[PDB]
């Protein structure tokens, strides 16, 4: 309702669920424990070009719950499903600056179909939130 920019750092509240790895065989009851590894890379472009350097290391969020993000500036994140006995399940390309905008287009949060190859897929659920006090770059 009431808006406002005193000067505070917006974060974005991103949570997966129902993921779906294409089940194939249904006679079995164990635990993989299966982890999605959440890379975090930051925005900089040298004498070379652009470039992206991951200064944020590996993130492990929750299952089927809502984790928290850090927004500074073309901010990127991804999400390759990793687990046992496998090198790769597959990956996707999500951005963490731009879909803080996305989500304010739908007057809060947008939904989202992530698209996991070559195989795999998910729903991204981007919320909206504001912060009291952060850090600032400099």
């Amino acid at each position: 309702g009431s808006s406002g920019s005193s000067g505070m750092s917006p974060f974005l509240r991103i949570g997966l669920s129902n993921f779906d790895c294409g089940s194939c065989q249904s006679c079995q009851g164990e635990a993989v424990n299966p982890y999605c590894a959440v890379l975090v890379k930051e925005y900089v472009e040298s004498e070379n070009g652009q470039m992206y350097i991951q200064k944020k290391p590996t993130m492990y969020p929750p299952w089927d719950s809502t984790f928290d993000a850090h927004i500074n500036k073309g901010r990127v994140m991804q999400i390759i499903v990793k687990g046992k006995n496998v090198d790769l399940i597959s990956e996707t390309t999500v951005e963490l600056y731009s879909l803080a905008e996305r989500c304010r287009k739908n007057n809060g949060k947008t939904e989202i179909w992530l698209e996991l190859k070559p195989q795999g897929r998910m729903l991204m659920n981007a919320r909206y939130f504001l912060e009291m006090s952060g850090p600032s770059s400099g």
